[PDB]
């Protein structure tokens, strides 16, 4: 499991301990620059906006328009060290894609770690989510918005089909890649209890690399497909990859059962975000019920 967020209150600062390292940081920050588009999300729903300084404005996916004003400290890849120290944060908060900026971006503010646990979704989560409310004395209103996701998260399994079975893929051009339980894409097996058509991928970022055979093979009821080739901004789409007589076959193709995820929220992993997380778990819901 990955070391959980913890914090020990100083009076007018928290000596904050988290996987990367540690660091002390002030109470109610007012200067904070956000890499992470899920805490992003999170600082909206705790009416937080006024605390952020920047965010990385480039490729900003519509459901955080409202923060493309902003300075822009970067994108899904690139990060601006320039400007992050031109606008002199008080805390910097990054997640898992930006772990490796980590001690460069230490020596300009406190670097706070929102990672997500791919064993532990939930717990890192909750975890984030209230150590982030824990600086701005905001637990009470966090702990409610976790229990609309948790209420939600209920309604969702107790629609799930026991004996039907799902493939994850993410599309590129002219390639297809495996996704299973415990994977960055996994809520859809962990959290919500959809079976999967194997249990046993390996772990890894690149995933599995298969064919149209193999999707015909392990014969699905649901495919729930992470288009890469939307936030690269490519022609080929999925629905091509998959256009052929071995998908057509399948129970998924033949029930309209191929299901195309938003990759705003799936391929940039917003699980941070108090509501974009609940927009995922509706997406998956409603795609199966
Ligand atoms: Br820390
Ligand atoms: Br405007
Ligand atoms: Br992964």
């Amino acid at each position: 499991a990955m070391l959980p967020i913890s914090m020990s209150d100083e009076g007018d600062s928290f000596l904050v301990k988290d996987s990367l390292g540690e660091n002390k940081i002030p109470k109610n920050p007012s200067k904070v620059v956000i890499l992470d588009l899920g805490i992003l999300d999170t600082f909206d729903a705790l009416k937080l906006n006024d605390k952020v300084v920047g965010v990385p404005a480039k490729n900003l996916p519509k459901y955080l328009q409202q923060f493309k004003n902003k300075p822009s400290v970067g994108g899904v890849q690139q990060v601006d060290f320039e400007a992050i120290n031109a606008l002199k944060p008080d805390l910097i908060i990054i997640s898992g894609r930006q772990s490796k900026f980590y001690d460069k971006l230490k020596e300009i503010a406190p670097t706070l770690f929102v990672g997500l646990d791919n064993a532990n979704f939930l717990s890192s989560f909750e975890n984030n989510v209230l150590s982030v409310a824990k600086l701005y004395g905001l637990e009470k209103e966090a702990l409610e918005k976790i229990s609309d996701i948790k209420n939600e998260i209920e309604k969702a399994k107790s629609i799930v089909d026991e004996d039907k079975k799902a493939l994850i893929i993410l599309t590129n051009s002219n390639k297809i890649s495996a996704f299973g339980p415990q994977s960055r894409f996994g809520i859809i097996h962990d959290v919500l209890g959809i079976n999967a058509v194997d249990e046993n991928i390996k772990v890894g970022t690149l995933g599995k690399s298969i064919n149209s055979e193999f999707i015909l093979e392990k014969n699905p009821d649901y495919i729930f497909v992470v288009d890469r080739n939307v936030i690269l901004g490519n022609k080929e789409r999925a629905q091509g990859i998959l256009d052929n007589a071995l998908v057509a076959k399948t129970k998924a193709a033949q029930n309209k059962k191929i299901i195309y995820l938003d990759p705003e929220y799936w391929y940039l992993a917003s699980g941070n975000g108090l509501e974009s997380l609940k927009t995922m778990i509706l997406e998956i819901k409603n795609a199966v019920k």
